[PDB]
């Protein structure tokens, strides 16, 4: 009956906060797992740079084939050179994708007696309070570096690697795999595209929500959460209009970290659940898809159950702070939906499925599988309240319609 | 250049948090440090319950005779014993004085190569980023459980200890002394007498106010910073009306390590220096000591410099959350004045040092020694304003007046 908060220990974050592993006590070998882009721009480099100007030499290994969604075959490609050259800090430099694949090799690396046919079946519960294998002795450090803003995967211990032969999805539970270190350098997020700068920012904006109106909420994980959506109003169109706008781009580097925070520990909702499958079935950008979802699952949410539920008091205890009229919980929820629908016509990005480029047919085909799978996913179990696959279906029908 | 944020990295909360002891990993040796009142309550008792129903057995030493500003004699006592009792887990449980017991023990168990004469001269340096000695491979786990609401003491690396034969405040730096693990139970604050409710309660929102501030002051310390300051307004004066009302109180203990978190990393300012002296020199409990100061410190830290400084508008940020007139940075920040007036009144506390016993001549006659020795405490260093001796008569002078 108790909670539990958990972030890494140490979170280094402003420019050059890079300049962290030229200091970073007790690193001789560095194992770094990244993707083409990251070296391509020569942020490997960057790192690269500061561990050649330790006193002391160091050893370091790349690893850069990593693809989106990793695959246990990349993992325990990645393993197998761990083993042989036994490296006392791993670095993770990039999106979702490398932190993920980081984070698994991470474990077989530290419990070779871990086998992953083993943790296909067991799933994550998030009402247990403690791991079954946390973090004790531990031969190597692990340092998470991102360079988008973003999916705050470097405060999470959320590692999720794809099968291929079967491409069923397989959170990692049990075993603990917060990084040990969170470097938020603004330098890496610089030359961001804007179009990825919006869908990016609006999954920030979307996890922090989230995770305020979550049924494990917090009075830890509320202020960060908070902290976070304000961030986001002030800054994400700054940051679009403009890349080189640093104060923007620190601004939303750091939000999508302290969004981290909040759902690391609060979790999310159905809004990740059915944005998940739409965008995996329709090939649209992850928060692209939540954005399109969010005025129509705010107002499920915010409706009062079938009938102790908070979710359309504190809907409206977030229109309040925007400054936004919140005189009644029920107006102040509609503000919320508002500066939503107009930020996302700021960023220029769609308000309905259909204005992705999908048909009605398409849709109308697909949306009982989706509204399925939506309820099975994970985050799901953490909604303000737990919905019926109908209501799931007619959430998504609402959103082919758009607002 | 760069920022840090560093905190405990599992926070365990809600009632009967303290059950964590039970399935805490790898612990065999425990050594509790504590002072008698919490032996009185059956606290410890409490704690060692949940060590007895662990399925291995438990080795328990308590170390009670922990007076309040702990001595290094106290502490080279306490090493001593865990010398002998090789623990791998110690558990400070009790308010500030246990807890900077505890970790000054752990710094000497960890570290035998470590002289406190070496440490009295070397000063904590808040620019610093990395620690000359971190935690890299310790054979104890530190569990900090705070009992009052309190000091936050659970989540900083900050670790004082008196002298004595000389009396100077000895803060220790260099070595890295955050807890592994903080149990925020409220079941250890139901039995607080109400006056120190407030004195305690006080400090929370002073700790908030001043990191809010701070010159050390960032995104993610503003959220929480800004959390704790909304808890208190809240539930402070239910907590002081009845001390039984069990939410106020798990609300008001929340707020305490929510207010650590942010001053952990971004510290306070001159009205900490001057309630630190004021408190030691006239016997003035804490809190109340620097809710006197308040009003005219943040007065102070609102007066625009001689001549980026931002603390006017960032106390007006403060009154607008509130919900307070704050149309203007100037009433913003004098509405931010009154609320604490008033929050002052409704638990019964003075507004005043002559309010206190304090005679005009027993505090003419030191107020030019407090103001040097406020103006060189550690914590005058992160004050959005360097102030001069005479900027701290003046504000002294003021506060005896009242408001
Ligand atoms: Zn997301
Ligand atoms: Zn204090």
């Amino acid at each position: 009956n108790m909670q539990w908060f958990k972030v890494p220990p140490k979170i280094y974050f402003e420019k050059n906060a890079v300049q962290y592993l030229a200091k970073m006590p007790d690193i001789s070998r560095a194992f770094i797992v990244t993707d083409p882009g990251m070296v391509k721009l020569g942020y490997v480099d960057k790192v690269l740079y500061y561990l050649r100007r330790r006193p002391d030499y160091v050893h370091s290994e790349i690893f850069s084939e990593v693809e989106p969604d990793p695959s246990i075959e990349t993992v325990m490609k990645g393993v197998d050179m761990m083993r042989s050259f036994e490296p006392d800090v791993i670095i993770a430099l990039g999106g979702g994708s490398p932190m993920d694949a980081a984070k698994a090799m991470w474990l077989f690396y530290e419990h070779p007696t871990a086998d992953f046919n083993a943790l296909k079946q067991k799933f994550l519960d998030i009402r247990k309070r403690v791991y079954k294998y946390p973090k004790l002795g531990q031969k190597a450090k692990f340092v998470a570096i991102p360079t988008t803003s973003g999916t705050g995967s470097e405060v999470t211990s959320f590692a999720v690697i794809t099968d291929k032969k079967t491409n069923i999805k397989y959170p990692l539970a049990d075993y603990e795999l917060t990084p040990d270190v969170a470097i938020v350098d603004p330098q890496f997020v610089m030359t961001v595209p804007k179009h990825v700068t919006a869908d990016t920012g609006m999954d920030v904006l979307t996890h922090a929500i989230e995770a305020y109106v979550s049924n494990m909420a917090n009075d830890y994980t509320d202020g960060l959460a908070m902290k976070a959506i304000q961030l986001v109003f002030e800054y994400l169109p700054r940051a679009y209009q403009n890349g080189a706008d640093e104060l923007a781009r620190e601004k939303m580097h750091n939000a999508s970290t302290i969004a981290g925070m909040a759902f690391a520990n609060a979790f999310l909702g159905i809004n990740h659940s059915l944005a998940h499958k739409l965008g995996a079935e329709f090939h649209i950008p992850h928060g692209r898809a939540n954005t399109i979802l969010m005025p129509h699952v705010i107002r499920y949410n915010a409706a009062k159950p079938k009938k102790y539920f908070k979710a359309d008091q504190r809907y409206a205890e977030i229109a309040r702070m925007l400054g936004l009229p919140a005189r009644t919980t029920e107006e102040g929820v509609e503000s919320l939906v508002q500066a939503i629908i107009k930020l996302a016509k700021q960023l220029d990005m769609p308000l309905s499925i259909e204005a992705c480029g999908v048909s009605k047919q398409e849709f109308e085909s697909k949306v009982e599988k989706l509204a399925e799978l939506a309820f099975e996913d994970q985050c799901t179990t953490a909604n303000p309240k737990l919905p019926l696959v109908s209501d799931l279906v007619h959430i998504y029908r609402q959103a082919f319609k758009g607002v």
